[PDB]
């Protein structure tokens, strides 16, 4: 038949709308979605009139509901998942758990009572809750992408995302769970019916997602120098985990989705050192794709089914819905600031306004408006829903993402630190000395004497960006010395092929969460490093469980072989991070007199080095002593990749020294890379002779 | 309502299918399609006996060739395309495409014509083109990598490129014209609608395709720092070119992407290489999905519908029509061997065997087999087709792979030259010493004490993979010597950024070309390099002739009477002409309705508007003449070009004045306008035709562009031959053995450089505008270098963290592509500077 794919014309054409918009509107502080809202505004007026409304661009204005929740959520929510710092996310997860959990159900009772009372179109308690679980889904994109280059400490960095994944996972959660009760009666059933379903909407999910992502990366590590085989798998499983997780067998398939992309994005190790890159465009450009494509269908739906049925009561209504939630967001954070403080980090009182004003609503929620408005027939249902949550999403965007820079100005941390200005100031006039020598050293030449020399001062430089109690001084400026100067030890051993790779984050988080800190001389192994190498925890408990319990009978015994290397990988990572302090430390030592001008403190310094060191020192032994393996084991796999490393360089000089050709210094890197590759997956112990 | 999008899960599978094979199979030399076959034809049987999975696979079953045709064809054809070698292709443009066209129409009729009557099936002479054409699509990318991996020729693969995607397109195209006629007739209407058909097929699409492609070129160069943005624009550009040029506006299709994706490949420098790198990974991996996914589908449906009924004899017939295949095409490469000698490279026998042994069919016979299937409604169209495709595809991947790697050594070009072979075992035994220093050093560590030293034998390196009168000699090895010394020292001076690319490219493939010559060096630059150095091209005599159609006084007499000079300026300002050329471009809209009105409540407002509208540009045209031409008096008779501005208004006044009445006077009831008022609207038409004054100077800069980046492609050549002599006359000098071996290089390497530099010496005096902006380029961009690795020390350092230096580093790369579209050409300076 003649029947064409009317769907290619619209998709792809509203993708235009946006590559004018991200382009042209980048320099003003407004978003661009606000602006793809209003075309699509306007574009609903015109496919009102004229039949431009063929079976291509009407279809989308009764665009299928199971679809659109079962494709553009999953790909949305699994973007954000990858492009997670899984690493520093451990470190504040139990923090994150309270401030979102408990967080997001109070939020969506407080939001949803307000709606049982004050809206005079009557509603009971399950869509006072669908609307309220609509309403706490928030998407700080913006916030986190402007406040990562402003130099603030990446804590509040990563515990923004690290709430607001939680938060879009569970509203959708809450929406299913709670649109069932309303839109699709099915009888009564007994409070072991509802046991069974909470059971298998909370613990399922995670399980099941835990499991296929531990099999593919499992099958992945086994696969050499193919980036299609890689790129195909991740992109089956990830469709295959949500499509079986959610129809074959009724399980949150959001969540499981959840728990496979962070576990994924933990091991990216096992992933090609080139792939991930290509993973992470891809799936950047597929959650621009489903934003901007949610955009224009909710600017085309609003203006002509969403509109017929309002008055000004419920634009009226709207400013305190918005007062109301706002109000709602600050209530909660303040009441939990002080379990927040009371465990681990916590919050000042400058960061809870970021957080409360720094929250703007997302596609999640018009996605879901539109999926209410879809199923039902009603004004009293899907007219207030969808008209409420396009204001509120409109409104937050013009105020909070206008507003945020002169808040940020105003509270002081826009400050530019005084030690970033100088480094900035000698940076660029070395820089420039630099280009003065090259410019001199290309004066003296046989032909390149005659270039124009204006072109030369059209070049320029990159200018500064910025532009613009007596023993508390030197104490302080000694300090913020050694902390660098300490910390830049371990990248130097680091390009040397030293410290594996988990070390280098793991003490470099270590001396800067002292930096921030008033008079405490950091690296003070209180626990610090001495939790790696004690290895305390109940997996050893778990174990003697198993013995004590103990073919059926010979699993037990491969249990015993999974505890004993999950315990060897922590062992090394111990040996690990004390050798890369010790071997920083011993260089700092002999640095630091050269910079320290007063010897009352210089002496100070080099006997808490001292005692940092012998404790430590000792410490090795001890953990060596009991373990003859793992040292043994971990110098092994050190010194090869210290060889390749070699390798490595030998060959890159041989190219670009041009001795060798492209294809033959290619097939050597590619044969070292696999063997590296290789070294990666190795046993965690091995026997010493 | 979508209960359950079943139609995921099972290509998800199939992609998990293809992998296995391609980790499990790697070794084998027999390509994984034939697994991938194997499994759809396994996979067929349970689906048809269990009725959940004929559910799963009922879409397979049932796929409409409607989308099949028009989703998987356009972006296997891109990515055939867009991996391409545009360079080297384009110095062989004029034999990949005699070659192809000519191999493909003889290939199609020969195999039409054999199929009418030996395989005695009642077919027609138009299926019998159907089939011909299906059969004779090519798509050699296993025997390709099989070349590259032993380092055959670059100039082979290249043509066995261009022959296969030229196949390609024009073998779709001959289907879909052979196709429409016969399974759904249009009759005839008039030979002009078979001309107009054969155009619109033929030349429209090419230039619809490069009209967008420069469009999206010209979009693209402006964007800065958008990777997303560029991607998305791609992907809906490609999209939307094949759309429209499919369906709605009728053209061939396929060829308008074909050129899309050459210019795009060809303009790659505007493009990010990050956003390259991307689009090259992610159109591979579509093409790989899509092949793995047509494998699939065909497995399916020869295993259910087709083979059900076939007789003993048709697999005899097989044979018979692989042996055809396999002689016909042969032929014609033989048939063309003397012409396409005589044409740029020539070939020669063994390599008219390679590509004659070297026709693999693919996934678009496959995929058109399948279109035909699912339109077909009997035996005789359809099964027969899917099986004997379905033969011919499993015969050539099993025998011609399989076979080749015979075939190349017992031939001779897998042979490794002892050069190579001896600089490969010094490369690996110094790296080999490198290694055991690296482990004398670690071996006494205070740490790395306890350390097995075992695993040294596990860290070791690759074995050598290869393994296994007196005048002739000396002078060829010197001569090779002489290349390898000159092509590292090209490599030298690009890394170390003084050379470019292109004129890397095009130097070191000269370089390669005299080293396969018999005992030929590099020689003079008679016209290898010196054809860089003059631009005998037509553009410049072109340029001459664009420059006497604009010639024209520079100054017109100056008016005295009444306002005088400043009138003038009221008739020559910059201003006046935009004017003008608005108030044309505005009145051109007027035309266009004029002329849709004439062709042609609603006509009652057309019945007058139009008519006013002509009068009201006609009056502003008379005001505006008005304004000129006082004052000139005869010069403004003198300026034809300019007085060729009235004849439009005299024409426009003769219309009206016959409109008026056209009963009272003139005209009245005679043959003329009274007839047929087009004539009155037509002249009308003629009023946009003097625009040219201000569209003419666009052509010049863009001829006087293009010559000015020939002129500096050659200055670059230049530069690098006379750099490379210096260091290879100075490095050489030792060690040469032979007095008189010396004496004869040094000899004639002394007569090509003082031949290039008078020649260089001579193009600067000539034109010294091109070559002070080259010097320019050259030094900014060598300082920018030099900035970027400045910056990338003091990273390593750790003076600045990552983030700044990453700052730097994209504000470097700003700097770097606003660098890359300025000018070629800069003014000279004053000489009191
Ligand atoms: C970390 C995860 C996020 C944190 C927690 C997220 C969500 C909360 C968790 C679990 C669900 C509890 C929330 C609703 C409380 C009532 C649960 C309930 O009652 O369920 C039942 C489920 O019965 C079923 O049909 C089970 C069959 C449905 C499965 C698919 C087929 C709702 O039907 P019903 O019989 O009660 O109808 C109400 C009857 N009247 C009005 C007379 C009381
Ligand atoms: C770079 C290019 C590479 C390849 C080079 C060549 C490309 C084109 C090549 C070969 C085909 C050209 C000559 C084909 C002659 C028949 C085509 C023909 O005549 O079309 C006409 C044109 O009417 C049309 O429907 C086109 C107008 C309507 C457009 C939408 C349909 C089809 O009417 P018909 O008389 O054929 O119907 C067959 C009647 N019987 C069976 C009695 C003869």
């Amino acid at each position: 038949h003649a029947h064409a794919p009317k769907v290619i014309v619209f998709i792809s054409g509203s993708c235009l709308f946006g590559a004018i918009s991200r382009s042209l509107f980048k320099k003003l502080p407004i978003p661009y979605t606000v602006v793809l809202l209003i075309l699509g505004a306007i574009l609903g007026v015109v496919a009102s009139n004229v039949p431009l409304v063929e079976e291509h661009t009407r279809d989308v204005a009764h665009m299928d509901p199971h679809v659109l929740l079962q494709i553009f959520l999953p790909v949305l929510i699994f973007e954000s998942a990858f492009a997670m710092d899984v690493h520093t996310f451990m470190r504040s997860f139990s923090q994150v758990c309270i401030l979102a959990l408990f967080g997001l159900v109070v939020a969506s009772v407080l939001t949803a009572v307000l709606a049982m009372n004050l809206f005079n179109y009557n509603w009971n308690f399950s869509e006072a809750m669908m609307f309220g679980a609509i309403m706490s889904a928030t998407d700080p994109v913006a916030v986190v992408a402007l406040l990562k280059d402003l130099g603030a400490s990446k804590q509040l960095g990563t515990i923004i995302e690290g709430e607001s994944l939680l938060n879009d996972g569970c509203a959708i959660v809450i929406f299913n769970v709670f649109m069932k009760m309303v839109f699709f009666p099915q009888l009564t059933s007994t409070v072991g019916q509802n046991v069974l379903y909470f059971l298998q909407v909370a613990v399922a999910g995670p399980l099941w997602g835990y499991a296929v992502a531990k099999v593919t990366v499992f099958f992945l590590s086994h696969i050499f120098n193919d980036a299609l085989v890689e790129i195909t798998i991740t992109l089956a499983a990830t469709y295959l985990t949500y499509y079986i997780g959610d129809i074959w067998l009724e399980v949150s398939g959001v969540l499981a989705v959840v728990v496979l992309g962070l576990i994924v994005n933990a091991e990216k190790t096992s992933i090609s050192p080139e792939v991930e890159v290509f993973l992470h465009r891809f799936w950047e450009m597929l959650a621009y794709l489903a934003n901007t494509l949610i955009f224009m269908m909710v600017g085309v739906v609003v203006t002509q089914k969403a509109l017929v049925a309002v008055d000004k009561m419920d634009w009226f209504y709207l400013i305190i819905l918005y007062l109301a939630i706002t109000i709602i967001r600050g209530m909660v954070i303040s009441l939990f600031s002080p379990i927040l403080s009371r465990i681990g980090y916590g919050l000042t009182w400058r960061n809870a306004v970021i957080m409360t004003w720094g929250g703007l609503r997302g596609a999640v929620g018009l996605a879901l408006a539109l999926v209410v408005e879809n199923l039902a027939g009603n004004d009293v249902i899907g007219s207030k829903f969808l008209f409420h949550t396009a204001g509120i999403v409109v409104l937050t965007l013009v105020i909070n993402a206008t507003t945020i820079q002169t808040l940020l100005r105003i509270l002081g941390m826009s400050d530019i630190s005084i030690p970033k200005r100088l480094a900035m100031a000698g940076a660029v006039r070395r820089i420039h000395e630099g280009q003065n020598r090259t410019l001199n050293m290309l004066k003296s030449d046989r032909f390149l004497a005659d270039a124009d020399w204006d072109i030369a001062t059209a070049a320029c430089e990159i200018s500064d960006p910025y532009s613009a109690r007596e023993f508390a001084d030197m104490m302080e400026e000694a300090r913020l010395r050694m902390l660098k100067a300490e910390k830049i030890s371990y990248w130097k051993q680091f390009e040397h092929g030293m410290l594996a790779r988990e070390a280098l984050r793991l003490l470099v988080q270590h001396a800067e969460v002292a930096a921030d800190e008033k008079d405490q001389f950091i690296l003070v192994d209180d626990l610090k490093k001495s939790w790696q190498i004690k290895g305390i925890y109940p997996w050893l408990k778990r174990k003697l469980e198993d013995l004590i319990s103990e073919l059926t009978k010979a699993l037990i015994p491969k249990l015993i072989l999974v505890v004993n290397g999950k315990i060897n990988n922590q062992l090394s990572l111990g040996y690990d991070v004390g050798k890369g302090y010790i071997i920083g430390e011993e260089e700092v030592g002999k640095i630091i007199d050269r910079m320290v001008d007063n010897k009352k403190i210089l002496r100070e310094l080099k006997h808490i080095s001292e005692t940092g060191r012998l404790q430590v020192v000792k410490e090795l032994g001890l953990l060596q002593r009991e373990h003859p393996g793992i040292a043994v084991s971990v110098k092994t796999r050190q010194a090869i990749r210290t060889i390749l490393n070699h390798s490595r360089e030998t060959i890159h000089e041989l190219q670009g020294a041009g001795l060798l050709d492209e294809m033959e210094a290619h097939k050597l890197e590619l044969t070292v890379e696999i063997k590296m590759k290789r070294l990666m997956n190795a046993p965690s112990s091995i026997p010493p002779p």
